[PDB]
């Protein structure tokens, strides 16, 4: 096991585990530490970590070390013996913490084991050289003052206490003669600056700590978590591993981007989480490499090993046996050692992927910050942690003794107060940039706050090399990943073989090269006119001196006078938070605006449905104005036609190297060999395409993710800024006033901010769904596809030179150069499906993965919307549009064609998108309105068919056409094959539901049917097992082609596609969702007009009209009459018949030109009699249930209603709407609903029933029932003369 030492800073010096060493970069002069030996080969040196330092530096200054650390300066940390003492009794305390668990106590049974090889790549490969200042470390034996007597020791770690900024711990490496035993298999001692009291904080960004924002919040680091963070590095440097390779450098170009230090990847093995992804699979594999090349070096020397020039009384096998456990070498009955590629791979993957930040922080219960890349705070003072009432070895701060167990309460610092302490500020250094304008008003911004953004060059090209197959050629993935379990439960992991003394000769050569460290402006002046993120978010706060403030939507406003805040809520909201009122109103209006505010940031869950986004946050360009000009114009409208790309402040320029070509090795009358370079080439193929998504997936981490995460942030302080002025005035309304009033003045600000700060959490949620979804949709749209491109490009090559090969070798191969032949176009065929659970483990971004691809609309890889006299897709692949002159278009996204030739839309699809999923799995939906019959056109009408929709591509694929009554599907397989299915509407219906209007068409197809809906109701189904391959994305023809008559015309609306089957359930909703509008439609379906002539229409009475009857002032109601000629395959009823009716706007008198109708709207109903215009009207007083209506000239009779206001009580789609007669707008006294009424009459000469044009309370509670009774004969629609019907 793990022994833990115990002493006291002033226990004496023994010259065994409390000597007087001479740090290995003293260069063998100045004065000796007073160290401990914590435990074996392990050493504290409870003091400041000087070298490479000014004594200086350790004051606070107007500079800088790190431009990414909010840096802490107290040169009186470890000044007094006692503090010095406190150090060391800390340091036990967290090394039992530590060896406390299983998986801590193995990773210092590593570190302790893991000496250092004696020697680096200067000794000769047959000697073992201790005197190198990596190896050996002296120690002053003799008596206080006289350096006359000197002993050498091993050792493996030495911590020392802070360097200049405390909070900034690192572990130190040696480097000798310009290299590093630690980075070359070799190892070597290993050094530390550490401070435990003085830790970092940090919060989960998409969540809330504590659900508080007027409240401390976020958490603070657990000082063993920390410790063995460092200890990571020190494994990782003493087993010789800490290889350096292309790392994650920041683009620094333009003045938002955020500077930074080069991030090896070593660093962000050790962090773990997700951050490895960040690390393409080439250099993975890169720095796996270079450390098995480092390895066998040491595995040759041990071998050769034969003597120690330095100190004779080594023991060389002793030591050999040592190395051999360390490095996992293997050894025969010789004693001939080599390397086993199982065992060194398992403890590859053991220190760069067991052993990590993250992996320990969920195994000791302890909360960290989520990710490498998250901004950094102000540190924190841990009061005590010697005190097992705050901290213990066994829990650390989350003493469940205490309910501080669950949720990291106890590292929560809006709730563990007594446990630490704010720091002052005074003693705090921050990297700033000084945004100025070329005036000049200058901010302040944190480089903390800008955007990382990595820099092209981060990425390794090694994809665009060439790559020699052969019989032997096998795949190389590069697990970034780990069981901790095992690891755990690991019996051979920790050595068992005794540890070498480490007694030894003293070191005479001092050689070593020592850092040199200084400060950097804390400060960096740039210019810029720009007004971005940093100018709104700084436009939204107001002076410490300063307590009147006033709300504003003027950014510009905001800027000048101090005296305002910029507010991006609305504008009501804005007028009643600047509002003043009396006392006795004051409680009201506290109550109001503050509800309003929660209201405003609510408008954060926004749907927008109809242009297929089902969750927008329509604040976010006016509250950051981040990327392109965002808060310009409509931020909604702006996202739907370019989507997540606007949001970004920087479009990437990605890498996506051409594959590199495959050559494949010959062997010439050979079966095997030859088969196998085939088989493996196929694999390695596969392994591009992994490693592609992987190069995909780690850019996308570190230049697109990483910007959204800022977006995030900045939403969190806008909304938080706002809560404060409100605050603000707040406050300053309040005490206004006298004591007073303000005694009978009913106010709680705890509840104030309780409620704001809901609203908060509440808008921020909203918003992280929101921007990871678009962060996931810029990976898929915008960068996934741009790969597929390539390595399909790479396939198609790769492709050919797999049958050329398969052919020069035809002989080789005989009676298969045709079975392997096929079977490399079976391969090359199905691409590999992208899956981000490949390339990280991380349960955040696979659940943003996952949420992305279980929304159906994510599916649409078309989507033909009207904008700006035009039609664009707006799917975000983007399809290129050609719309010719011959298409008409208008803004109710309706479309025309017609039989000119230059009647066509041309689109070419994007070629990169999974699409050809081998089984056809696809959707098209889209409306249409097909025209009227030319009674006299009857027989071309049935017998021509005419395609009006066509996809091919070689000769397969989809199209719809039209034979008359007829919609038709055609599928064509690659091989041919052609099926179909239809949907065929009635053409002898006195009254059809189709024929020329408007009506929702979708189509389904998976690998057995291919079916057909009209209106959401499944029509038709074909079963389509038989048809293969469908080449479904070549270019798509809108066009009407076939022989049709010159009249010839198709209307259409909300062409889009989808690359998988749409349930019934989603075409329901589809259909619901594109018939969803705020007015009512004609009978054809297009919106109601006002000043427009229409017949109408009964759906209670399909076969009825209304006549003025010529002897009295009410409607009869007479049977249509019908079709008159003689054709077989043709009936209808005349709709253009009985009096021709127009709506007339009752409100605001602006003319009587036109304009649309929409529910709840106050109307006049007239028709024409004659010359002269007449209206509906209704007896104020009759007294049954019902009664005719009263029909004549324009008048205002005070016995008579005469104001109609036209309803829709159906929920469902449906082209009929009510009209309704109530005693006056504002009353709740409704007199009737327009219907139709059965009479009876008995004269002196007739006897017969008769049906009236009336108005009934009846219909008043039949309209309310469930499901709608589309049959009420107080439904109507309203039938205007359209091209689309003659008769
Ligand atoms: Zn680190
Ligand atoms: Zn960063």
């Amino acid at each position: 096991p793990v022994t833990i030492n115990n002493f006291n800073y002033n226990d004496p010096i023994d010259n065994n585990n409390i000597i007087m060493m001479e740090p290995p970069f003293a260069r063998g002069t100045g004065r000796y530490y007073k160290a401990f030996k914590i435990t074996d080969r392990i050493w504290i040196i409870p003091e400041r970590y000087t070298f490479g330092y000014k004594p200086e530096d350790f004051n606070k200054s107007s500079g800088i070390f790190n431009r990414d650390v909010c840096e802490y300066y107290d040169p009186d940390y470890l000044n007094t013996n006692d503090k010095k003492n406190i150090f060391l009794q800390t340091m036990i305390k967290l090394f039992n913490r530590i060896k406390s668990k299983p998986l801590g106590e193995k990773l210092l049974e590593m570190i302790i084991n893991g000496i250092p090889y004696l020697g680096d790549r200067r000794v000769p490969l047959e000697e073992f050289n201790t005197n190198i200042a990596s190896v050996t470390v002296n120690k002053l034996i003799s008596n206080p003052g006289e350096v006359e007597r000197k002993k050498g020791i091993f050792a493996n770690l030495i911590i020392f206490g802070p360097g200049p900024v405390l909070n900034e711990n690192e572990t130190i490496d040696i480097g000798i003669q310009n290299h590093f035993a630690s980075r070359e298999g070799f190892g070597g001692i290993m050094q530390m600056k550490f401070c435990p009291e003085y830790v970092s904080v940090f919060n989960n960004v998409q969540e809330n700590k504590g659900a508080s924002i007027f409240n401390r919040r976020g958490y603070f680091s657990d000082p063993a978590l920390i410790l063995m963070h460092e200890l990571i590095h020190v494994l990782h440097g003493l087993y010789g591993i800490k290889v350096d390779d292309l790392p994650i450098v920041p683009n620094e170009k333009k003045f938002f981007m955020q500077s930074t230090d080069a991030i090896q990847a070593e660093e962000l093995y050790t962090f773990g989480g997700q951050d490895p992804s960040i690390i393409t699979p080439s250099t993975d594999k890169s720095i796996y490499d270079k450390v098995l090349q480092n390895f066998r070096g040491i595995v040759d020397r041990l071998n050769k090993v034969l003597v120690c020039i330095s100190d004779p009384n080594i023991n060389i096998n002793i030591y050999k046996n040592k190395f051999k456990d360390k490095y996992k070498f293997v050894e025969d009955s010789e004693g001939k050692y080599s390397i086993d590629v199982e065992s060194f791979d398992k403890l590859y993957k053991s220190l760069m992927f067991g052993f990590t930040e993250t992996n320990i922080a969920e195994n000791y219960k302890i909360k960290t910050r989520a990710s490498y890349f998250s901004d950094s705070l102000p540190p924190v003072k841990i009061k005590n942690l010697l005190d097992n009432e705050i901290y213990t070895i066994e829990e650390g701060f989350n003493i469940s003794d205490k309910d501080m167990e669950k949720e990291y309460r106890g590292q929560n610092k809006a709730i563990n107060k007594q446990a630490y302490e704010e720091i002052s500020k005074e003693h705090l250094a921050v990297y700033k940039i000084q945004m100025c304008k070329s005036v000049g008003i200058c901010i302040d911004v944190d480089n903390e706050d800008l955007f990382f953004i990595a820099d092209k060059n981060s990425f390794s090209d090694d994809l665009s090399k060439n790559e020699r197959i052969e019989y032997n050629t096998q795949s190389n993935y590069i697990e970034n990943d780990f069981p901790i379990n095992e690891l755990i439960l690991d019996t051979d992991l920790i050595s068992k073989i005794e540890l070498p003394s480490e007694n030894t000769e003293s070191l005479t050569d001092f050689n070593v090269d020592v850092p040199v460290y200084e400060k950097q402006p804390a400060i960096k002046k740039i210019f810029t006119d720009e007004n971005t993120i940093f100018q709104y978010l700084y436009s939204q706060t107001f002076p410490l001196d300063i307590r009147d403030i006033s709300l504003t939507s003027s950014f510009d406003d905001a800027l000048l006078f101090s005296n305002k805040v910029y507010s991006f809520f609305s504008m009501d909201y804005i007028k009643t938070a600047n509002k003043v009122v009396e006392a006795g109103l004051f409680a009201g209006w506290v109550k109001q605006i503050v509800n309003d505010f929660v209201i405003e940031a609510n408008k954060s869950n926004t749907m927008d449905k109809i242009a297929d986004i089902s969750l927008i946050v329509p604040y976010i360009g006016l509250a950051l104005n981040v990327g392109n000009e965002t808060a310009k114009g409509n931020f909604e409208n702006a996202f739907e036609i370019a989507g997540a790309s606007i949001l970004l402040e920087f479009i990437p320029e990605l890498l996506i190297p051409v594959v590199g070509a495959f050559l494949l090795e010959s062997y010439i009358d050979n079966k095997n060999k030859i088969i196998k370079t085939i088989d493996n080439a196929l694999t390695k193929r596969n392994e591009k395409w992994s490693d592609m998504y992987g190069l995909i997936v780690a850019q996308w981490l570190s230049t697109v993710n990483t910007q959204f995460y800022t977006i995030k942030e900045g939403m969190y302080k806008a909304l938080n800024y706002q809560a404060q002025a409100l605050e603000e005035i707040i406050k300053y309304r309040y005490n206004i006033y006298s004591e007073k009033e303000k005694s009978n003045i009913n106010i709680d600000f705890n509840d104030i901010n309780s409620k704001l700060n809901e609203g908060i959490n509440q808008a921020i949620d909203n918003i992280n769904n929101f921007i990871n979804g678009c962060s996931v949709s810029y990976l898929m749209k915008k960068m996934i596809p741009l790969a597929v491109e390539k390595l399909l490009d790479f396939d198609n090559t790769l492709k050919k030179n797999l049958l050329n090969y398969i052919d020069e070798n035809k002989l080789y191969l005989i009676g298969s150069a045709e079975y392997e032949k096929s079977k490399v176009n079976k391969y090359l065929k199905t691409i590999m499906p992208f899956d981000l659970s490949i390339y990280t483990n991380d349960t955040i971004l696979i659940e943003m993965f996952n949420k992305y691809n279980s929304e159906i609309l994510n599916n649409i890889i078309l989507n033909l919307r009207y904008k700006d006299n035009n039609l664009i897709d707006l799917s975000g692949y983007g399809a290129k549009v050609e719309v010719y002159d011959g298409v008409e278009l208008n803004d109710k996204n309706q479309f025309k064609l017609t039989s000119s030739a230059n009647s066509k839309i041309r689109v070419t699809q994007n070629q990169n998108i999974i699409f050809n999923s081998v089984f056809l799995d696809f959707s098209v939906s889209f409306w249409i309105r097909i025209p009227k019959y030319k009674n006299d056109g009857i027989q071309n009408y049935i017998h021509n068919e005419y395609t009006i929709i066509n996809c091919m591509k070689n000769n397969s694929g989809w199209k719809i056409s039209i034979r008359g009554n007829r919609i038709i599907w055609t599928l064509i397989d690659i091989n041919g094959k052609t099926k179909s299915v239809f949907f065929e509407y009635n053409i002898r219906e006195d009254i059809s539901e189709y024929i020329n209007r408007w009506f929702f068409v979708t189509i389904t197809n998976n690998l057995n049917n291919a079916k057909i809906y009209i209106n959401g109701k499944l029509e038709s189904n074909t079963d389509i097992k038989d048809i293969r391959e469908v080449i479904a994305n070549g270019e798509i023809i809108f066009k009407l082609d076939g022989d049709i008559d010159r009249t010839q015309f198709i209307w259409m609306k909300y062409f889009s596609i989808f690359n998988t089957e749409l349930s019934q359930s989603n075409i329901e909703e589809r259909y619901k969702i594109q018939s969803y509008s705020e007015y009512l439609k004609d009978f054809w379906g297009n919106p109601l007009m006002y000043n427009k002539e229409y017949y109408m229409f009964n759906a209670g009475n399909k076969n009825s009209y209304i006549k003025l009857k010529k002897d009295s002032p009410v409607g009869e109601i007479l049977t249509r009459s019908k079709y008159n000629q003689n054709s077989k395959y043709i009936n209808y009823r005349d709709l253009y018949i009985g009096e021709k009716f127009i709506i007339r706007r009752k409100s605001n008198s602006q003319s009587i030109n036109d304009d649309i109708v929409r529910k709840e709207d106050y109307i006049y109903l007239d028709f024409f009699n004659l010359n002269q215009e007449w209206r509906v009207y209704t007896y104020k007083y009759f007294k049954k249930e019902e009664e005719k209506l009263f029909l004549a000239p324009i008048s205002d009779s005070d016995e008579f209603y005469n104001t109609i206001q036209i309803k829709e009580y159906d929920e469902q789609p449906t082209y009929s709407c009510q009209l309704l007669f109530k005693k006056d707008e504002e009353s709740t006294d409704e007199i009737g609903l327009i219907g139709i009424h059965r009479f009876y009459e008995s004269g002196i000469v007739f006897e017969e029933y008769k049906d009236y044009f009336c108005i009934s309370k009846w219909y008043l509670k039949e309209v309310k029932r469930k499901p709608y009774n589309l049959k009420l004969g107080c439904n109507w629609q309203f039938i205007p003369k359209d091209e689309g019907w003659t008769e």
